[PDB]
DNA sequence: CCGACTGCGCATCAGC
DNA sequence: GCTGATGCGC
DNA sequence: GTCGG
C-alpha cells in the first residue's frame, strides 16, 4: 500500500480497465481489471513476476502474463497499440464528457466527431446532459478543496432548513470520509414524512430554493427522490469566479437513513467489496436495507436498524470508520 | 464448459 | 398516448 | 478477466 511499489502495474491495469469499459463496452472485464489493480495496490511487496501476482485473489493467467511482459519490457504492446489508435483513443477521450458514455462516444466517433471542438460544432447531436458536461468539461475534472466543500455545505444546510426545519441534510461521499478534497458534493436528505407514507414534492422544493439563491445553476436529472446537477459558490469583490461543481441530492426514507449514509459515503470500490463478500456471508446490501438469502436467493422483511448500524456485525467485519473507506 | 460478477434512479430510446 | 429496455453515472 | 459450480 505504498504506491510506487507497483504503480506501473496498477497504472497498466487501470488503463486496461478503462479501455474495456469505454471502447470494448465490456463492463465485467473493466471490473476485473479494477479488482486486480486494487488488490495489487494493497500488496505489501514489489512484484517480481506474474506468478507472484497470480497468488492474489483477482489476479489470473492473463493478467499474470501481462505483468511478465510489463516487467520484462516496461511496456505493453496491446496498450501501446491502443493508445496510438485514433478511433479507440478518441472514443476513450470523449467519455470524459459527463453524459457521453461508451455508446455515445462510439456513435460520435463513427460519424467523425472526435474532439471537444467537434462536439461544440455539433451541439444539435448532443442531449441536455451532454451539452452541460461539455460546457463545464474542465470544471468537472477539477477537485473541490475541503474549504470550499464547507462553504457549499453551509449554503445547502442553510437553505434546506429555510424550506422546512424538519429536513435532515448530510453531506456524504469523500467529504464525510474526511478527504481534503472532493470530486463533487453528495447530499443525503431525509424528511419525517418520508418512510412508507408519501407529499412527493419534498425534493422539488429543496431544489427550487437552491436555484432561487443562485447556488444550483443547471439540472442534469431530477426525479422524486434524486437530483443531479450543477452548483456554484458565490464570489466576492472582483474575485475570480469559483468553478462550477457537480452536486447530487438523494432523498431516502427516514426509515432507512443508515443504509443511505453507508452507501453514499461510501466509497464506490468499498461498497463493491463490502457488498461482494456480503454475498459470501449470506446477505445483500443496498442503499435501503440489508437482507439475508435464506433459500438460495431470498428477500427478507427488513426490520429497522435500531441502533448505529452494525450492518458490519451482520456480515461479520470490524467497523472501518469513513476515514478507512477508500478500499 | 459456462454463468456470476455490487447495486440502482432518471433520461432516453424502442416499440405497441 | 402508453409500457419496457437501455445508457449513464452514481 | 477471474473465480467457482
Ligand atoms: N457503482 C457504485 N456502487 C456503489 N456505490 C457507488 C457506485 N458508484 C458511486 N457510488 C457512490 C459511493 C460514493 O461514495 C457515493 C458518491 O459517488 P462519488 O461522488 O462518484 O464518489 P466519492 O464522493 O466517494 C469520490 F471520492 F469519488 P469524490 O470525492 O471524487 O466525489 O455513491
Ligand atoms: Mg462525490
Ligand atoms: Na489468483
Ligand atoms: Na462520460
Ligand atoms: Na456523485
Amino acid at each position: 500500500p505504498q504506491e510506487t511499489l507497483n504503480g506501473g502495474i496498477t497504472d497498466m491495469l487501470t488503463e486496461l480497465a478503462n479501455f474495456e469499459k469505454n471502447v470494448s463496452q465490456a463492463i465485467h472485464k473493466y471490473n476485473a481489471y479494477r479488482k486486480a489493480a486494487s488488490v495489487i495496490a494493497k500488496y505489501p511487496h514489489k512484484i517480481k513476476s506474474g506468478a507472484e501476482a497470480k497468488k492474489l485473489p483477482g489476479v489470473g493467467t492473463k493478467i499474470a502474463e501481462k505483468i511478465d511482459e510489463f516487467l520484462a519490457t516496461g511496456k505493453l504492446r496491446k496498450l501501446e497499440k491502443i493508445r496510438q489508435d485514433d478511433t479507440s483513443s478518441s472514443i476513450n477521450f470523449l467519455t470524459r464528457v459527463s453524459g457521453i458514455g461508451p455508446s455515445a462516444a462510439r456513435k460520435f466517433v463513427d460519424e467523425g466527431i472526435k474532439t471537444l471542438e467537434d462536439l461544440r460544432k455539433n451541439e444539435d447531436k448532443l442531449n441536455h446532459h451532454q451539452r452541460i458536461g461539455l460546457k463545464y468539461f474542465g470544471d468537472f475534472e477539477k477537485r473541490i478543496p475541503r474549504e470550499e466543500m464547507l462553504q457549499m455545505q453551509d449554503i445547502v444546510l442553510n437553505e434546506v432548513k429555510k424550506v422546512d426545519s424538519e429536513y435532515i441534510a448530510t453531506v456524504c461521499g469523500s467529504f464525510r470520509r474526511g478527504a481534503e478534497s472532493s470530486g463533487d458534493m453528495d447530499v443525503l436528505l431525509t424528511h419525517p414524512s418520508f418512510t412508507s407514507e408519501s407529499q412527493p414534492k419534498l425534493l422539488h422544493q429543496v431544489v427550487e430554493q437552491l436555484q432561487k439563491v443562485h447556488f444550483i445553476t443547471d439540472t442534469l436529472s431530477k426525479g422524486e427522490t434524486k437530483f443531479m446537477g450543477v452548483c456554484q459558490l458565490p464570489s466576492k469583490n472582483d474575485e475570480k469566479e469559483y468553478p462550477h461543481r457537480r452536486i447530487d441530492i438523494r432523498l431516502i426514507p427516514k426509515d432507512q437513513y443508515y443504509c443511505g449514509v453507508l452507501y453514499f459515503t461510501g466509497s464506490d470500490i468499498f461498497n463493491k467489496n463490502m457488498r461482494a463478500h456480503a454475498l459470501e456471508k449470506g446477505f445483500t446490501i443496498n442503499e435501503y436495507t440489508i437482507r439475508p438469502l435464506g433459500v438460495t436467493g431470498v428477500a427478507g422483511e427488513p426490520l429497522p436498524v435500531d441502533s448505529e448500524k452494525d450492518i458490519f456485525d451482520y456480515i461479520q467485519w470490524k467497523y472501518r470508520e469513513p476515514k478507512d473507506r477508500s478500499e
